[PDB]
């Protein structure tokens, strides 16, 4: 009687739940288990062409309210999360995304044109990321509306296959109406993630008088409770302002409930981060049994029935 | 052996806390209260030329992790607020800042040229609100930096007196370093507020499958624990940009221990408001005694022993 599966981008998903892009998707055993997991769906780490270190530890901290990271990218490089993709995903389980996240739009550019051929063969769909803020001296993309449609431009040219793209939050009309604009003249972004994390905030600890993490004088993009009410915002935003896409909500999901008002605001797909770099991908068993428990309660068989339907006053 | 003392601005002021501009200081009972608690200091609710009704109810929401509101200025109105400085405040008791939002440059403009001779005469010191995220039409100031520097000149060439302004939160290096760049082009601007609500954001509950707030459908600014990290981290990176300036902190203080946190990052005065909204003037008793009790576990004396002594790694 009751149903958490989703279909888009011509495939079909046992369930909306899949990890967040950089969280637990950076290495062959984290790509299996996700495989492995209960999750309908996995995005692998943001890429760069070559492996990136990252940034100096500590990098991530765990918070009573949720995280704070500087991680910078650290990844395989594209050749590995390609190679995955290609010859070793089995799309049998469940669709793969790739996220990727050059430091540069000829970067992009480079990586889009090699991807193309694997999407083709195989069907792993591109999410764009244009929102990092972790690396030192590289503003977040998309807080810049020309770097941000010269990068759409440059893949829309090049890249012959729908994509999505992950953004960062913004915080006013202008801003989401500037964003949407500019989303809505390109028909190959087909669904939209929102969001990254809050940009830049600073914890402190009070014991010890110090940041938590090194990197950028500990300054770091916030995950979890602190970002579920901003995540909400703009995942309406852009489900009010993008009819003719799909929008995939990322930010403080840690229950089913979390996920039913993600599904309520607009959400297709509901990404999984800081709880799940807390827990691991046994939480994708939780995860689906609460949101069907939420659904039975509601009297709800299907996602369909309530997606985008939050009701204002 | 210990004190809250703050010297700043010609004043002194018995301890760093005040409320936030429009908690709890709309109307003369309420700055007479504010006026009457321990608070080292007090803000008028920001102003508009002539009064203002707001925006529908509800428009404000207590959440078990902050608050979310829309208000849309109601307020008595400038003339309402200037008679309250030339005439009612008890200077005497502690010092008074005017908060003023007009919704034009001209409309500052105008307030300052007659707020002028009461800030001579009386001491009134002026926080400019150039951050308001709840009228419908009009965006925040600070996020258009050639706004911002405009209006910035318009006011200084009419008000000769120190001011402050109240800054939006941002959330990237670049904006930091131009908007500090702003600020810092104008040595009347002797003190930044960091910082007003997060912008826009979208309280959904689950039980109603309802927005909270009736403006706007029902976006509105986020105050409270969502948005101390992001609150510290702004104190912090004007503190490091604008030497030669004040901060006041404001966002996310319910106790001496958070308070504590705002003066490492570079905090000289502390505003509290979501905390102030459900507790009532009396929490200012609480949260003296509170961070008195912080430093004296710490073996502080003075605020000046520990402000913007944040410890990197
Ligand atoms: C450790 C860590 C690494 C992350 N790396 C990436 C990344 O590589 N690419 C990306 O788009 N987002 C990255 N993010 C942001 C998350 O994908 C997500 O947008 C954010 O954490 C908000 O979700 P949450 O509240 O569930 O954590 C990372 C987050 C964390 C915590
Ligand atoms: C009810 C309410 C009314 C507010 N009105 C104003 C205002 O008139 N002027 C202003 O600068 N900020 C206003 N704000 C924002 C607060 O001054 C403050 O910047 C924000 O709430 C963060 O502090 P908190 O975390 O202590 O709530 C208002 C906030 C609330 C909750
Ligand atoms: O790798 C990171 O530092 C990172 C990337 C990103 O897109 N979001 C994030 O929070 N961290
Ligand atoms: O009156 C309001 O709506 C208001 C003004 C402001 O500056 N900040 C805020 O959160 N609300
Ligand atoms: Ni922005």
């Amino acid at each position: 009687s009751m149903s958490l599966q989703v279909n888009l981008l011509n495939n079909t998903f046992a369930n909306p739940f899949m990890n967040a892009a950089g969280v637990m998707c950076t290495t062959t055993e984290e790509l299996v288990a996700m495989t492995e997991s209960a999750s309908g769906s996995l995005v692998s780490k943001s890429c760069t062409p070559a492996l990136r270190e990252g940034n100096p530890t500590p990098r991530y901290q765990a918070l009573p309210l949720g995280s704070i990271n500087s991680m910078g990218l650290p990844n395989n490089g594209f050749d590995f999360y390609l190679a995955y993709a290609a010859e070793q995903h089995d799309y049998g389980k469940k669709p793969l995304f790739l996220s990727m996240s050059g430091l540069s739009m000829r970067e992009n550019v480079e990586m889009c044109k090699r991807l193309a051929a694997v999407a083709t063969e195989k069907g792993v769909i591109l999410e764009l990321n244009l929102s990092c803020p972790n690396v030192p001296g590289k503003p977040q993309v998309a807080y810049d509306f020309d770097a941000m449609r010269q990068c759409l431009t440059a893949v829309s040219e090049v890249y012959p296959h729908s994509f999505g793209v992950k953004m960062p939050p913004y915080f006013d009309f202008a801003a989401f109406d500037a964003a949407a604009e500019i989303l809505n003249e390109f028909p190959k972004v087909q669904f939209i993630t929102c969001i990254n994390s809050i940009g830049n905030g600073l914890v402190i600890d009070a014991e010890t008088e110090s940041v938590v993490i090194k990197p950028k004088q500990g300054f770091g993009g916030l995950g979890g409770r602190y970002v579920l009410p901003t995540a909400l915002a703009n995942i309406n935003a852009f489900y009010r302002r993008c009819p003719g896409k799909l929008i995939f909500g990322c930010g403080g999901v840690y229950t089913g409930e979390d996920a039913f008002l993600h599904v309520l605001a607009g959400a297709s797909m509901v990404q999984v981060g800081t709880a799940l770099q807390e827990e691991g991908p046994s939480i994708f068993e939780r995860l689906t049994s609460e949101l069907l428990g939420v659904m039975a309660k509601k009297r709800y068989q299907t996602l369909d029935e309530f997606r985008g339907k939050v009701r204002t006053l």
